[PDB]
């Protein structure tokens, strides 16, 4: 945990500073509510088991932000390639993530830092 | 609340200034009384969950006014998109908000301050 990490003089991760696994679960749950309510995005997920997805996204996001949990999903490029996702869509999705983080009380400077980790993924994500 | 905030040496926000969460609840409730009575505005709210809306409006105004809790609703542009809302409509709405704050006893100068925070939102709402 964070306590063990500090005893080792390791710098505090994003994961840790926004409240760890519990914080990410809440964010991700709110994130997909948003994404699915956006008529510009919802159809991409028409064939999706959202429980399973949200489960994989919690793992992905935790690991991306420094958490110790394994990501058990498929690679980003493979999953998204072929889906006709443009930068327009990716940006919309990013906005809902920022919104969810905002809603959970994450400081805006930290949300910017998180967007900094996620933005480069668009390379793998967009058509 | 305000007492804890003052003990932290935080400056008095507009939110705290007007009575905080409980005051905004009352104003919002009255605000929507007036909005729904205006024939030029009513039809926009046909079939709306007014209950949820009011709750989300309390969160929004409170946050916009320097309150302590984040707004958890949808962003202004997205939620108002595709409704054809004009500056005319926004102005009516802002007028109804000023009327509700006046009815709540909020001094005119603070109502002015509040409108200064609200007016710039027209860019997203229209
Ligand atoms: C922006 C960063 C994004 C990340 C980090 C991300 C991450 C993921 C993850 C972890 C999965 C699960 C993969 C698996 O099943 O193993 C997934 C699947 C998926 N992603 Fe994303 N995603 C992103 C953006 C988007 C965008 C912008 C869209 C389209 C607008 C999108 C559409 C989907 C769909 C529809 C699935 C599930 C496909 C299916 O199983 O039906 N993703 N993504
Ligand atoms: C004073 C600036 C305004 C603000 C701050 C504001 C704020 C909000 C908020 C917080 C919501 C709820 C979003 C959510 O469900 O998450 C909302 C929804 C809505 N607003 Fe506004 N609004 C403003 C002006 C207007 C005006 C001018 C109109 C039309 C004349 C309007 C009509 C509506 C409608 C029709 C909805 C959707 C209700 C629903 O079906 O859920 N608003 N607005």
């Amino acid at each position: 945990g964070l306590l063990s990490r500090l005893r080792k003089r390791e710098p505090i991760s994003i994961y840790d500073k926004i409240g760890g696994h519990e914080a990410i679960e809440v964010v991700v749950e709110d994130f997909y509510v948003r994404v699915l309510a956006d008529d510009q995005l919802s159809a991409f997920f028409s064939g999706t088991n959202m429980s399973r997805l949200k489960g994989k996204q919690v793992e992905f996001f935790a690991a991306a932000l420094g958490g110790p949990e394994p990501y058990t999903g498929a690679p980003m490029k493979q999953v998204h390639q072929g889906r006709g996702i443009t930068m327009h869509h990716f940006s919309l999705v990013a906005g809902h993530l920022a919104d969810a983080l905002t809603a959970a009380g994450v400081p805006s400077e930290t949300i910017t830092e998180i967007l900094g980790v996620i933005a480069p993924l668009a390379v793998d994500v967009t058509s």
